[PDB]
């Protein structure tokens, strides 16, 4: 179950229909570090880049009545969906974000093994297509080494 998502993950790519959300300074330009399951809720420590420094924040995505849908408060309300996952290799999620009368779609790919990140970018591109994003709305994070001290 959810507990198999526990442990170390590495962010590979983001996508959004609102480019500002995933720009280098954007609300959802954050790096996953680790996840854990507690009470069937999904807990996650993320790393937030901030002017050469980096903040570690613990978030909880709360289970809902819908399988694989979670409530996450982060820059507004998010309906967080676990779209595709192999707990031992990769995880694709997307969120419907409600913030200040704006509604946006944000997707996120993470992997267990960064040397394999190329293996799963196509699966991410396909999920993005299915939720209506195009390939030019994807940002690959391989040039963004901020928070490198915390991302080991
Ligand atoms: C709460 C959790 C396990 C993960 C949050 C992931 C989003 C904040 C990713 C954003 O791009
Ligand atoms: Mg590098």
């Amino acid at each position: 179950g959810l507990e198999e998502l526990s442990g170390r993950w590495h962010s590979v790519a983001l996508a959004s229909n609102k480019s500002d959300l995933i720009k280098p300074w954007g609300h959802f330009r954050v790096f996953i570090h680790s996840m854990s399951a507690k009470d069937g809720n999904l807990h996650g420590d993320i790393l937030i880049p901030q002017d050469g420094q980096c903040e570690k924040v613990s978030l909880t995505a709360f289970k809902t009545a819908t399988s694989n849908k979670f409530d996450l408060e982060y820059w507004g309300h998010n309906d967080l969906y676990l779209a595709e996952v192999d707990p031992k290799s990769y995880l694709i999620l997307y969120m419907i974000n409600q913030y200040n009368d704006d509604t946006s779609l944000v997707a996120h790919l993470m992997v267990r093994d960064l040397s394999r990140q190329q293996d799963f970018l196509p699966a991410f591109e396909s999920v993005c297509e299915d939720i209506g994003l195009h390939k030019d709305q994807i940002v690959v994070l391989s040039d963004d080494d901020r928070c490198q001290g915390s991302r080991d």
